[PDB]
């Protein structure tokens, strides 16, 4: 449970999607996230949290951390939410 613990981390992602879609601030997680992530579609999902809706814009936020190759990406989630203080950090199983 190395690399496959980080495996993980990608299936988790599609695995507490709704948790994500609903809880999620894509303005705000996006914070932790864009330390990995990339401005194209960081920008992009701060622009539908407002057309679309935040979990519209968390739903493509996610695509979007799936496309990510960090260490980070994934705890970068529960990190936002713990900053944040938002219920996420609990259930999301990531690093510490």
């Amino acid at each position: 449970k190395k690399i496959e613990k980080l495996e993980e981390y990608r299936l988790l992602l599609k695995r507490l999607q709704p948790e994500f879609k609903t809880r999620i601030i894509p303005t705000d997680i996006i914070s932790d996230l864009s330390e990995c992530l990339i401005n194209q579609e960081c920008e992009e999902i701060l622009q539908i949290c407002s057309t679309k809706g935040m979990m519209a814009g968390a739903e493509k936020l996610v695509e979007c951390l799936l496309r990510s190759d960090k260490e980070n990406w994934p705890k970068e989630l529960k990190l936002a939410l713990e900053k944040e203080r938002n219920k996420f950090s609990e259930l999301w199983i990531v690093e510490k």
